[PDB]
């Protein structure tokens, strides 16, 4: 079934995503060294360009 479109495509969009999900969802942590590597992360994704979108960078 996979072969045929069945609009998957449709169902599963790149804009789409279960990331945010997953940072609804809390877990306790016995460190909060992952969260520091997350929040450097989103500091460079505020720095960009910005230009149309970004789509081309």
């Amino acid at each position: 079934g996979s072969k045929t479109i069945q609009e998957k495509e449709q169902e599963l969009k790149n804009l789409k995503d279960n990331v945010e999900l997953e940072r609804l969802k809390n877990e306790r942590h016995d460190h909060d060294e992952e969260a520091e590597r997350k929040a450097l992360e989103d500091k460079l994704a505020d720095k960009q360009e910005h230009l149309d979108g970004a789509l081309r960078y």
